């Protein structure tokens, strides 16, 4: 366990103890209020790798819902076809889901839609896992959101026994195998992340996954949570590192100089303030933050020439 | 009657007593073993250049040992590896034989589809079906008895879905009353019933923009074709259908050997091949394509012989 990832190629480049590297958020577009064009993500894709950022991110959503107040639904496209199309259009840099809904996706699928990803892009696939809350996805494929909880235990479970046994026997409420086998199998094991709760308690996703992923919170706010986590993942698993992960959105003023300001699941700021921010995240014991451009006032591709020519040199690629 | 007039992928596959040529995944002579999956985008690649119509793959989750199939259909996930072998060719058509409707929920397919349609537009054939994999049913919980039912059910809940705004859908699947699927397909996406899947004919008459069957010899399969049609003829007057056929294929060093059965196909040199194909093209099957996993020789070799000497004989439309 302690030697988990030792040879994992996206893993490694992506986390280590007390580093911080850096991500981006498909759609790599400032559409804010309004639907995403979904224009350039490929070219954004690849300068984003091309300026040392470590993950590219994607959602888990099928429907546009009027209620839920998400104007990109997702990335418009289908997650693990979308990216597919964007993971074949570049030669390191990782891609993860933020998050695959196991309450949603039947645990064998996603086992097989996983690893043949890996096969595909070995070592460069990031598996961020949830319970789900787009209820109109619930709705649609009749799922019911108040036993997620339940389901997604139950499914985490068919999901690590299927990727990596040979012909398991398993008996659950989601299906059953006996005298089956999955194939591909990923080369090697593929980090799996928690995502929020994910209805859990705090215990469950220490002991489970292989890492946690949380919401935007202020530096203060995240410090103990990290804390109190990382004490029962030593409880559980002595001397294991286990990453933290989260998202950001950011608004990054054409003034340099511009003081911080919080926005909604973020800031508002210049980039010298930028920086002194994730020094702080990373301080606070943040291992990857992914950037989310969707509302700021400067177009994504301006924006992402100044990160990755003025702050990636200071979090850079491991 | 106009419904596919300025798809590009239909046009170049399919046209009333026309034959066009495709290629099944993994092209690869892997017979009794696993393939290797090596050089298959090359493959594709030249598949393409070649002037082949389509490439073909399979939906199948598990490797189970007492189905007989060595590949488990090709190892990787189809939706997947199309969207993979799809994002390194330019314009060949990329086809599902068959997407299981009974196993894979209808708004997924429908997401996957749509997102696959906007990608590479009009390059995405919907072959569909009921699916026999008993396996898969086991591991995803569904019932292999029952899904014929649950096939007439998605492939309503697909439909509407795919192609309406906001729709309403009320089904033993979900319901959507509200919400609204992005993306959108640009065009229809011509669908094809497979097999029976567990219907009459009666039934995929009126249902899909075409049919795809097993492989039978002509004259064992030239009665189906004109029955189905003569129904076809029935519900929608002077709309064309196609027909699609897989056959297996084990093609001869020598051009002049007669055809010999294999499972599935035929041994036979190029010659009687081609005699054979026009065979087919007379009893009404608009697109066939060539299995190679149980041929002698190594694909790339016969991929080659077919493009050089068999292709110009039933080009791209």
């Amino acid at each position: 366990h302690m030697e988990k990832f030792a040879n994992h190629f996206g893993y490694n480049r992506m986390f280590a103890k007390d580093q911080l590297t850096l991500g981006v958020h498909i759609p790599i577009e400032n559409y804010q209020f309004h639907a995403p064009t979904m224009e350039k993500q490929v070219e954004l894709v690849q300068k984003a790798e091309q300026y040392g950022f470590t993950g590219v991110w994607l959602r888990d959503v099928l429907l546009q819902d009027p209620d839920f107040g998400d104007p990109a639904t997702g990335q418009i496209y289908d997650m693990m076809i979308y990216l597919t199309y964007l993971a074949s259009k570049t030669e390191k840099i990782a891609f993860g889901t933020s998050a695959t809904v196991l309450s949603l996706r039947h645990p064998l699928r996603v086992a097989k839609e996983i690893a043949t990803l890996d096969q595909l892009f070995p070592e460069r696939i990031m598996l961020g896992v949830s319970s789900g809350d787009r209820r109109a996805d619930f709705k649609a494929l009749g799922v019911s959101h108040e036993t997620r909880g339940e389901k997604f235990r139950e499914a985490f479970a068919y999901l690590e026994e299927i990727l990596y046994k040979n012909f398991p026997s398993i008996q659950s409420t989601l299906g059953e195998v006996h005298g089956a086998n999955l194939v591909p199998k990923p080369s090697k094991r593929v980090p799996t992340f928690i995502t929020g709760f994910s209805q859990q308690n705090m215990e469950w996703f220490a002991e489970h996954g292989d890492g946690w992923m949380y919401y935007p919170r202020s530096p203060v706010h995240q410090a103990g949570a990290i804390g109190q986590w990382r004490e029962l993942v030593e409880d559980y698993h002595p001397d294991v590192f286990k990453p933290f992960i989260q998202p950001m959105h950011l608004d990054l003023s054409e003034d340099p100089n511009e003081r911080p300001t919080p926005i909604r699941l973020g800031y508002r700021t210049g980039r010298k303030a930028l920086i002194e921010l994730l020094d702080i995240y990373k301080s606070i014991g943040v291992n990857h933050l992914f950037l989310a451009l969707f509302d700021g006032q400067r177009p994504a591709d301006e924006v992402l020439d100044e990160l990755g020519e003025e702050v990636l040199p200071h979090f850079p690629a491991l």
